[PDB]
């Protein structure tokens, strides 16, 4: 009936949608197709109409205007300009006055050229007539959203744990690091609850092993943290480490449960460890031996991961490195002068992350021989499933806080994503901001960001913003890539006391989502359709059905312009402790808000449950909370133990009462 | 008693400023000095504290939170991070309870570290302690701007052309190039004044030559293309081509004019045309020679110049490129994996506008051998200062088109500036936005910036928004290194025309006054707690402010109103919408094609007709949009020579 399946050629089948829909068998239903190339599809836009979704990926939530490029990439910059970032989504509403979503179930180089070539022009395209198309009808945007999301399956599900908030730094070694970030909080009494421990505390980085020489009794010291409401949260990559000696290498040599060459031999990309092999993440049978060996640190107390390069991420191939020093070799002893240094840093930017090495490894599925970049945005998403399976299999009562890098629809089901990386720039705040729908749209509502930052180009100012919109966040992590290293430290306490006090609602608007396949945030032209204005704004999003949230995204800004579609009450978390309340009339405003102070919206008729701020997410009382909102409206508060796979229960819905 | 200036050590002397000011004997009146390391200046600063200054330079109006090192470099990137563009200029206000302004005359890395280590802590440092101060005090902000500006000596005039549009691509080579561009613009009526020539007009890129083989008849080409009123601009870069009997080459070598190695021979960088040389631009003799030589382009008709790479730019020295190769043959026999392939590719990035290199080369200043990068930043000010001084000695009746990438304080007097990058940004609408108040509390009032592009990433929504700011900045041109429905680029470049009048004289004014064209919010209204902050947002004139569109797919933005104004809008049609709106926070409507402009409470200003060049613009009976029974003064004059101090230069007109 509401959605339909135009196949074209021999699919890969993604395991995107958990529906088995059948293969619809009339004309395509909008727009020219034309296999002309290999693959097109050609819609001409009204002017009116606005483009929804890619989850993440560049510019607004409006997606017109530009080109945009599925297919995993690590770029560390992440400019205006870029194609590509880390997630693969390919779902797109055109809304306006004729309204559909089509997701196209594609898993390699998709492009979508959406008024970029030609300002009317929807076009998206690549390079095989080889995939699904997913056509999606619906009364508006929000409703064909909540269509897909039925049939793409629930979305992930974390520990409540992984709403606290959380610390790290790429460099952290030694237990004596740890410790004093553990110190650093918990004496100045700044709420946190996890830890985040990068590829330094790996044994010379290996995967599946801790540092014999830093961490002797490992499970001793994950304990001692744990004691403190300190869950340690390991990164483990996509690459494996080739060692004599080591056991998930020579297991997944022994045993083909490595990505090939053509000829047969385990291919070599070069990572942190130098020579690594990838598991091949599309074998079910190496995704079972890789899942299950994530054994051996849940085993240890630990209850929470994350994924990174699992893009994946090459520096080098052996390949590469070889044409690379023939290269440099010709250009060392040209006299003529006819090998320019241009062409020869090129050829070294060439040798990263290359198109080249993509179609040098295969995936083994299930008795075909399957080159990457036929399949090139799976491999994260099924590192992320292969773990998330495993976490059934190993304990299946308790849930385990995982997020990912790369991604791919399909994958929102087993962890989350952290939005990127790499430098700490204003115009991040906000292009984190307008991700958010876009990810909730495709399933991914456990996402938050990270503020790389060339040094120290992390100011003060920033950080606390940054923080700001963290609060809203269901991840909301400070990972150099502290507070307590800066000046008026009460300042950073207040923005995270914020995000304390918001936990139980935060939470039971994500849980309440998440269980009913709706949608944590939305831009506003999901909740007030009918409105012109608000259709069009971009950098205000609500959250769940009681609140709206516009950070401050300026560099020394005192407070920023809103447009308010509906009566609203103006809430700031002070830093003195104390909420401020304020009514606003419908429409445009200016509202003052300071570097501590929080800000948030709650809308006409409407209550949100704010707690007193607590030190971590076990000592937040949910029993007497105030109800903050309007003078009738009532809340329904869910709320479970926050550790196991529990949800239908009636004992945690709960209905408040202002 | 309103200006000082504290010397420390032995200052080299930059010819920054035109006034003399006396050597202040008494205390440092703020913060405090220390020769501990190097040199440093600490001031703890009010937090309601708003930094203004350092024209060309990163980020917003006000500098406060982040770190910014004046080092004249050749970015492609622009991002948020970097910390040193083009210029290097300066001076910096506070502004606030306390408030002064100081200008840091010295003339090689210096670090303004505002409020980026410590919040509270404003601190300005330096490597080598010889430098002038000075203390520019005054009740607002504006005040010591205004002060900055009369000793500093008077701005750059271009001609009045220069006041229209320019078109211009890298890459145009022959007649036919240029042929199609007039044919376009004047087929389908759209403005234009000027054809810029990058360096592919050149004979194997050799400053001043013409490629003898594509244009044999100069002079007579330069000829066709005016009688379309359209001046050739064409371009110059720093270094002069390695060749044998190359006329510039040999000359150069000869009388010693190039920077020379510590050696004693010649200095080699390559660029565009591989090996070249760098006029000694510090030595008071090559810059004779060196700007003597446009006489050779003026000679055939050529009214503007443009210089670039004057940083000056290295691709890499003779001295870098045998490092490099000696690290690959390294890498290249490397098994053992000791030689890491970023190793390798960051060699390859560091032999670019190297440090290294900057200090491999000298200068003759009057006889005295300094080493460059004691004097990086005044390089480019000299070449510029070369060309225009030379134009002085030629007529010194007539303006001629001149602007330069690289610049310090002082290159104001000469000529204009030019930002931009190789990318496409709508973050660099806004970028050139709050950079314009900064440029003209340096001087720079000729400036306008550029889409250089990533070649295929304008769009054409991104593209007229950019003109449409463009149409404000003294400098309009579309420069990128055709576009769907031309109908809407018309209506925008027609905007302009209508303004060129208004734009002009308000320009000229603030010329002649040591005065401003754009002024920030909190220059006009500096007891708005509200003005003070709006960055977005600028005061041309005393008569309009500007406040443009920098979002994709945006139909309209917000704006703060500090007082009542008429909301104009230049309609395609050709009309003019006008809407009253009073003080406190509005938003409006601004189409694609839609420029936009406030005009102020009991003020007015002239709309002209539409032209398509300025020569053809009826000024002598222009409309007056604005509030009825208000007044402008003003200025016009004959637009090509130096007659500005007459009193019929003005006319008061009334609505």
């Amino acid at each position: 009936a509401m959605i339909r399946k135009y196949r074209y050629g021999a699919p890969f089948d993604t395991e995107a949608l958990t529906e088995k829909i059948e293969t619809a068998e009339e004309a395509f239903p909008y727009g020219e197709i034309s296999q002309k190339e290999g693959f097109a599809f050609t819609y001409i836009m009204d002017e009116d109409d606005i483009v929804y979704g890619l989850g993440e990926s560049n510019r607004g939530i409006n997606k017109r205007g530009y080109c945009y490029i599925s297919n995993c990439t690590d770029d560390p910059i992440h400019t205006e300009d870029k194609r590509s970032l880390y997630g693969a989504h390919n779902f797109i509403i055109v809304s306006g006055k004729t309204t559909f979503g089509l997701f196209f179930d594609y898993p390699s180089k998709l492009t979508f050229d959406i008024g970029y070539t030609r300002m009317d022009t929807l076009k998206v395209s690549c390079e095989n007539a080889d995939l699904d198309i997913y056509v999606i009808e619906g009364e508006n945007a929000y409703d064909i959203v909540k269509q897909f999301r039925r049939v793409i399956g629930r979305s992930y599900i974390p520990p409540k744990f992984a709403f606290g908030f959380g610390q790290s730094r790429w460099g952290y070694t030694t237990k004596e690091d740890f410790r004093a970030v553990a110190k650093g909080y918990r004496e100045n009494h700044i709420p946190i609850d996890m830890i985040y421990m990068d590829i330094d505390y790996m044994q010379d980085f290996k995967d599946f092993t801790v540092n014999e020489k830093n961490f002797p009794d490992f499970p001793e010291f994950v304990k001692e943290m744990k004691d403190q409401e300190l869950r340690l949260i390991p990164i483990i990559d996509a690459g494996v480490k080739v060692e004599k000696g080591y056991e998930v290498y020579e297991e997944g040599v022994k045993n083909n449960y490595f990505c090939k060459r053509e000829d047969g031999s385990d291919f070599v990309a070069a990572v942190w460890p130098g020579d690594t092999h990838f598991p091949d993440m599309l074998n079910p049978e190496a995704r079972k031996w890789f899942g299950d060996k994530y054994r051996f640190l849940i085993d240890q107390g630990i209850e929470g991961f994350w994924n990174a390069m699992n893009e994946p991420a090459i520096f080098y191939s052996s390949e590469g490195l070889a044409e690379a020093k023939e290269f440099a070799g010709e250009f060392a002893k040209d006299t003529e002068g006819k090998i320019h240094p241009w062409a020869m840093q090129a050829k070294m930017k060439d040798i990263v992350n290359s198109p080249e090495d993509y179609k040098r490894f295969y995936h083994n599925v299930n008795g075909k021989k399957i080159r990457h970049d036929k399949v090139h945005n799976l491999f994260g998403y099924n590192m992320t499933r292969a773990a998330g399976e495993a976490f059934e299999r190993i304990d299946p009562e308790k849930r385990f806080l995982m997020f990912s890098r790369s991604s791919y629809i399909g994958m929102h089901r087993y962890g989350g994503i952290w939005m990127g990386d790499n430098k700490s720039w204003w115009s991040h705040i906000l292009l984190n901001l307008k991700m958010l729908p876009s990810l909730n749209m495709c399933g991914f509502m456990y996402t938050g960001a990270d503020l790389g930052g060339f040094g120290d180009d992390t100011t003060r100012d920033l950080l606390l913003r940054f923080l700001a919109l963290g609060v809203f966040t269901p991840l909301m992590r400070d990972h150099a890539a502290e507070c307590y290293q800066f000046e008026n430290i009460e300042d950073f306490r207040s923005v995270i006391n914020a995000r304390y006090r918001l936990v139980p609602y935060l939470y039971s608007e994500y849980m309440k989502a998440a269980l009913n396949d709706d949608m944590y945030f939305k831009p506003l032209g999901f909740v007030y359709p009918d409105d012109k204005m608000a259709i069009r704004v971009e950098d205000q999003l609500m959250l769940g059905n009681e609140i709206m949230i516009a950070p401050v995204y300026e560099q020394n800004a005192r407070g920023r312009y809103v447009y308010l579609p509906e009566e609203m009450k103006f809430i700031k978390f002070m830093p003195d402790g104390s909420i401020s309340e304020e009514v606003l009339e419908k429409g445009v405003h200016y509202v003052d808000v300071a570097l501590n102070e929080v800000p948030l919206f709650i809308r006409s008729g409407k209550c949100i449950p704010v707690a007193e701020a607590a030190e971590c997410v076990k000592d937040i009382d949910t029993e007497n909370m105030q109800l903050i909102g309007y003078e009738g409206s009532s809340y329904t508060l869910y709320e479970d133990d926050g550790i196991h796979k529990d949800y239908d229960k009636k004992e945690n819905y709960r209905v408040l009462t202002k």
